[PDB]
């Protein structure tokens, strides 16, 4: 029903990340659910000002919900109180942490 | 390293809940990690207004962190940006949801 | 399915209103859906400051949702972005307005 | 006095939408009030970040007021506390919901 992943958590580094059309992010979420999140970092919602992006009308991976989190494409302006953070393509340093995630 | 639990999520009902000395909540967390959370509900932090308690100076079970969550005694006024919600003893209804938790 | 109602809208007057247990507000919602809202006023969420009650752990009628609104018991601290306002027992002045409502 | 409509509600998808001179939106509101809102979506005000347009000095259909809502041309910058959302021409999916609307 869900899967555990190790993901690098970025709470310190300003990053400029790629965004993609909705259907592309759906596909990349499915890829990462199968293969893991190497090449991505998790930015907690409370550090969202670390994330810059050139096409903010396009999407990044969102992590949403209570408990085991759902993954779905979101804008960086996503205002839901259930937003945990974003999983974005970046090569900065951080702290590897354990997540438990499912596809929305 | 962690354990999955099904916990009733309460986002609708006001609950008056017991708080306890810090050391007692530590023991209650261990018991619940072993035996499950029947009779408790998870109240997300954005609905902290739902939760009231007798002893402002005593603690409830806090759910903290990014990813798989840590369990630790917290005050109901805990301001940490890492606070996900509370697990409190209450008899109200809710929605059963999956959690992945570890002892802090 | 839903019903249209004329309801006095209060955007100006401070009101002290009764709050009730959840089950009681459910019954009051059903009564008002059958018989109308005379004796109540609608306070829009943007003037929620106008409403006070002596039991802040008890409920009033909430008006929520997009389009035809749902009616359900809420606390005066209800933070949902879907909250339109409250329907509360009060005898103040206001502007009579047309609503379209259904029971949640 | 008013009419009920089924309208696709969009809370998920970024939409680049046409904006028009004020007088043209007046006429489009009249047409849609007669013929329905097929091809349009309702974006709630709390997801106004989803909507972009080319001419930010030109207008879209605004949904305003307490209760049965008024339809009136607005800018996407519309600051009124009575703004419920926008009805905009867009291709995306959504959730069909019932509305009760009148022309301002």
């Amino acid at each position: 029903s869900s899967k555990q992943f190790k993901i690098l958590v970025n709470e310190d580094y300003q990053v400029n990340v790629p965004s993609l059309p909705f259907r592309d992010v759906l596909q990349d979420i499915k890829y990462c659910y199968r293969n893991g999140f190497d090449g991505y970092v998790f930015v907690p919602e409370y550090r969202r000002d670390l994330v810059d992006c050139n096409r903010k009308d396009h999407y990044v991976i969102g992590v949403l919900g209570n408990g085991i989190s759902d993954l779905k494409p979101v804008l960086l302006t996503e205002p839901s109180v259930m937003l945990q953070g974003f999983i974005v393509r970046a090569d900065c340093n951080g702290v590897l942490e354990d997540f438990d995630l499912k596809i929305a």
